[PDB]
């Protein structure tokens, strides 16, 4: 039935965000971007993001824009689609080190996919 059942439930998804933030802040990449951002205080602006990415299929996400959020390091430091695919790598390893199937990793990326072109497709109001 639901995601977040089929998933393994809420501590596995605590699991696995925390993972995904390990993953992220040890990429020398991307530490370019975090090395000044409070990890607990990241995980906590992202967790209406999160806790809608596992929720009900088909709900559009109606938080924060995205690229609004990402604009200062894009425009200062640089961040890129190359940096976001390798998050997009480690939130899917983090799935799959925890024991998530594929079928579902599948799923979850689906719906995470769309957020890339949000986050760097140029807007009126930048
Ligand atoms: C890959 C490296 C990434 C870096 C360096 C990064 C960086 C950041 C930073 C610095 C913020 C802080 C924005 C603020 O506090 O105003 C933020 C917010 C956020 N990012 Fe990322 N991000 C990355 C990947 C991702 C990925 C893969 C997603 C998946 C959708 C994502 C979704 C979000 C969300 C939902 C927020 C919170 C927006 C809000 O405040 O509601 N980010 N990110
Ligand atoms: C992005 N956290």
């Amino acid at each position: 039935g639901p995601l977040l059942q089929r998933v393994g439930g809420l501590d596995v998804v605590k699991k696995v965000v925390e993972l995904f933030y390990r993953k992220l802040y040890a990429d020398p990449q991307l530490i370019k971007y975090l090395h000044d951002q409070d990890p607990m205080h990241l995980r906590a602006k992202q967790s209406m993001f999160v806790s809608w990415l596992f929720g009900p299929p088909n709900v559009p996400y109606t938080g924060k824009s995205v690229r609004i959020a990402h604009l200062r390091i894009i425009k200062q430091r640089g961040f890129s689609p190359e940096d976001f695919d390798l998050g997009m790598k480690y939130f899917e390893e983090a799935m799959t080190e925890l024991g998530a199937p594929e079928v579902l990793r599948g799923e979850v990326m689906r719906r995470m996919l769309p957020y890339k072109d949000a986050i760097f497709t140029p807007a009126a109001g930048d």
